């Protein structure tokens, strides 16, 4: 189906400001949508904010101001926190947003006809930080704020308490063997694997029904009515992933202004959801509460989960009230957006929990982006080297000179698969193998040697360099989008020749294409202080 590609990032709790966490979930998303506008794809990628709830609701009254207030100024910095961040998101969208709200009672009355959604009890217990529903095999002893003791989840540690409501319940017990089914049917469905063998075993060992109201009271009024009973509010987590569903059905303007909400998604050509991204903590929520809604009301599952892990730096666990923060804006004036964007994707892994230090990233910096990346395309746009400031007309190749080509021609379907995965790190790792295989060449090649003894020579290595150098960095413009740019007009690439598979084949750019001009002190990545 062709189609309008449609990448998420989880909307994210406004009840403190933004951090390293949601940075690098949307990051993830961003990057993804990056990746298939390179490849001339339709992409709609979302990000925003989940306003509602007793957790937020209780976070405002804690700063003693009205939660309209609050989170209009918190979803504020995340705004702000994202624009800086240099990102690409098409959305921003707000669970207090007047159509979001719409779409949230249309779902509800959808599972209501379908005769999924009954009046019972939860009787419980319940993480308000995380907003989930434990079982008691889920929670252990532990201490709360004052000393005393209490209970708090294993999942995440955070204190519990115990529920007993009369609640509106989903009949999420009725979906286990449809699940499975999904699950076997497309065993790419979630990534990374061990998540989905998470997932599975959980959904065979049964499924309770899931309470999908709360008194009204208890959430003080922060949240959506359910639609025929005022005395109940939606949960916060039926609200929440249902962003997905609005925001597919979204007409957004030039300004990033929402204008319009369509009837039918198909109309816009977005849903289901090709990526979410989200983090391990709420798999549950996505791959198990998310597509039983879907089928409940018949509408389709998304294509890919994928979960990536939790963020440490110097190997202890980040927090303002431990003394150990990690600001992102604060790392990528220090050190660079791009080069902060790169760290993040190339050190972990999204089976991985990363660890930052100052240390491992200048250490990447110096040896991948400025002795790797950076020393390449110097020296094949050198004056010194590339007297005639173009790309030269290759001569007869060597088998040597083939066996790089080879590489190269390689690289992009390699790099594809890592990104349709998704994968990143090991796309990234694929790309800088490629380098690495140029820089090797170029050593063994000696061109600045060749300048003087053989030119003829000389056109060959520096025609097959300066190709490696853009195929390299097209592949990795969705991760240096920045840089990318710089490199692509260093080279002199054509506007037209930076994006489009087209574009993915060795000898796209013709020879005799004039260098971009030079700068008395460029240069791409500088190298920081070892320390
Ligand atoms: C449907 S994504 C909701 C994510 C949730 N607000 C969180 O921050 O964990």
């Amino acid at each position: 189906v062709e189609k309008v590609f449609f990448v998420t990032s989880p909307i994210y709790y406004v009840n403190a400001a933004p951090h390293i966490g949601h940075v690098y979930s949307t990051l993830i998303t961003d990057v993804i949508g990056r990746y298939h506008r390179v490849k001339g794809e339709r992409v709609f990628a979302l990000t925003g904010t989940d306003e509602h709830g007793q957790k937020v609701a209780e976070a405002a009254k804690q700063k003693q101001v009205s939660p309209y207030d609050f989170t209009t100024a918190v979803a504020g910095e995340f705004k702000k926190c994202f624009e800086q961040m240099d990102y690409s998101i098409d959305y921003f969208i707000r669970t207090t947003n007047e159509q979001h709200k719409a779409v949230v009672k249309e779902l509800w009355t959808k599972l209501e006809q379908k005769g999924d959604i009954y009046l019972g009890r939860y009787e419980g217990w319940y993480s308000i930080s995380d907003e989930s529903f434990l079982t008691p095999q889920n929670i252990t002893d532990g201490v709360d704020k004052d000393g005393n003791p209490c209970k708090v989840s294993l999942e995440s540690g955070h204190v519990v308490t115990w529920v007993s409501e009369e609640n509106y319940m989903f009949r999420l017990s009725a979906f286990r063997e449809r699940l499975l089914e999904w699950y076997h049917a497309n065993p790419g469905c979630i990534v990374p694997e061990f998540r989905r063998r998470e997932v599975i075993r959980a959904v065979e060992k049964g499924l309770p029904d899931l309470s999908v109201s709360r008194a009204r009271a208890t959430l003080h009024n922060w949240a959506i009515p359910v639609p025929g009973n005022p005395d109940h509010c939606v949960y916060v987590w039926l609200d929440a992933l249902t962003n997905y569903l609005t925001g597919s059905r979204l007409r957004v303007d030039e300004s990033g202004k929402e204008v319009s909400l369509v009837d039918d998604f198909n109309e816009l050509e977005r849903f289901p959801a090709d990526v979410h991204v989200i983090g391990k903590d709420i798999l549950k929520f996505h791959a198990i509460y998310w597509p039983a809604f879907l089928l409940s009301a018949g509408l389709p599952l998304p294509k890919k989960i994928v979960a990536h892990g939790w963020w440490t730096k110097d190997r202890k666990k980040i927090s303002k009230s431990l003394g150990n923060v990690f600001d992102p804006v604060e790392k990528a004036e220090e050190f660079g957006y791009d080069a902060l964007k790169y760290f993040l994707l190339r050190e972990s892994g999204f089976s991985d929990d990363g660890d930052y230090s100052d240390k491992n990233m200048i250490a990447r910096l110096n040896g991948e982006l400025a002795d790797t990346l950076g020393n390449l395309v110097m020296r094949c746009t050198s004056a010194k080297i590339n007297v005639n400031g173009e790309w030269p007309s290759p001569a007869a190749y060597t088998e040597e000179d083939e066996s790089l080509i080879q590489l190269i021609k390689d690289l992009p379907g390699t790099a594809d698969h890592y990104y349709l995965i998704p994968d990143i790190q090991k796309a990234i790792i694929a790309v800088f193998d490629v380098l690495r295989a140029i820089n090797a060449y170029v050593t063994d090649m000696a061109p600045w040697k060749l300048v003087k003894t053989d030119p003829e020579r000389l056109r060959t290595v520096l025609y097959i360099t300066l190709e490696g150098v853009r195929v390299t960095t097209l592949l990795l413009s969705p991760i240096l989008p920045r840089k990318s740019v710089v490199i692509f007009d260093m080279l002199g690439v054509p506007e037209v020749h930076r994006k489009g598979i087209e574009n993915f084949e060795f000898g796209a750019v013709p020879p005799g294409t004039r260098l971009g001009p030079a700068v008395e002190g460029e240069v791409l990545f500088s190298k920081r202080s070892t320390e």
